[PDB]
């Protein structure tokens, strides 16, 4: 029955479906021919919608997925948590948002979301992803990106329709080593550390965790902040001011004075790092 909706025999005109399964709470995608981890840069790991039906029932995977590539016309919309117990609207910025963009929507694999997909382009200057105090979340994609597919059709729109696109300025919010050089490296060296646990001083561990970030960055004071705020010790008490600074500067100058040593980036001294891997 999935064939028969007309947004569904536009997609199926392109050969860029995949499947994917439920990994933890991620969803990976799958080349649907031979059942391999599918990249969203190689066209030869997609299939037709032919192969990707058979490849759902050969490997019994949670669904189908369409990859969103540059040159095909069409944009991915992400709505996150905005449906009820019975699947309406909950979130009044999705309520407007489904006014104004008409195309064909459905509903997502878990329940509470829906996907809207568009013939159009993106404005330039918006994030890809926009996160609401309600929980909700708008994430936009038109390239380098795979959406799962349903088919659960929504309101009837079962159409993907040419829209402007310049409304989406109003729902997402605007936009103008190596940070995540350093992440890898101090992740493999078994340096970056786990969420706290029950009964964890973690205002110990931020400290722990920021004497090692003195090191790998080199004391680049504005390079341990961004690196820390993508870390699983982040929280809210990191920018609450304290004594003309915030706890999080604070920790960060505190664990420059205590390092003695500096990962150079020229001189791999990894053997330099004066703490011990983080245990599992
Ligand atoms: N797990 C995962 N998803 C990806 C990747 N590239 C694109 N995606 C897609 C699959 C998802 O449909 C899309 C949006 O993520 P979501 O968390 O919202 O899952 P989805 O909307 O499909 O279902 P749901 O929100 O849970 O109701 O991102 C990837 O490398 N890994
Ligand atoms: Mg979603
Ligand atoms: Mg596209």
């Amino acid at each position: 029955m999935i064939m028969e909706i007309p947004a569904i025999k536009a997609l199926s005109r392109y050969a860029q479906w995949v499947i994917w399964k439920k990994e933890r709470d991620t969803k990976i995608p799958y080349n649907p021919n031979n059942g391999k981890k599918a990249s969203s840069t190689d066209p030869l790991a997609w299939g037709d919608i032919d192969e990707a039906q058979a490849g759902l029932v050969r490997y019994g995977a949670n669904g189908l997925g369409f990859v969103l590539t540059k040159s095909d016309p069409f944009v991915f919309i992400d709505l996150d948590h905005v449906l009820d117990e019975n699947k309406r609207v909950k979130c009044e910025w999705a309520r407007q948002l489904l006014k104004e963009i008409k195309s064909y929507t459905e509903i997502s694999p878990s329940g509470d979301g829906l996907h809207v997909v568009v013939s159009g382009k993106l404005p330039d200057y918006i994030k890809h992803k926009t996160k609401f105090d309600d929980g909700s979340a708008l994430e936009v994609y038109e390239s380098g990106r795979y959406m799962t597919i349903t088919g659960e059709v929504f309101d009837g729109r079962d159409d993907i329709k040419e829209l402007d696109l310049s409304i989406l300025g109003e729902f997402a919010e605007h936009k103008i080593l190596d940070d995540e050089a350093i992440i890898d490296l101090m992740k493999r060296k078994g340096q970056w550390p786990d969420a706290p646990k029950d009964g964890d001083d973690w205002s110990s561990l931020d400290m722990s965790f920021a004497n090692r970030l003195a090191f790998w960055c080199g004391k680049d004071i504005e390079r341990m902040d961004r690196i820390f705020r993508q870390s699983p010790l982040m929280r809210q008490k990191w920018d609450r001011p304290t004594a003309g600074s915030t706890y999080g500067r604070i920790t960060l100058k505190k664990a420059c004075d205590f390092v003695d040593s500096v990962y150079d980036p020229a001189l791999r001294n990894e053997s330099d790092c004066p703490f011990e891997p983080y245990n599992e």
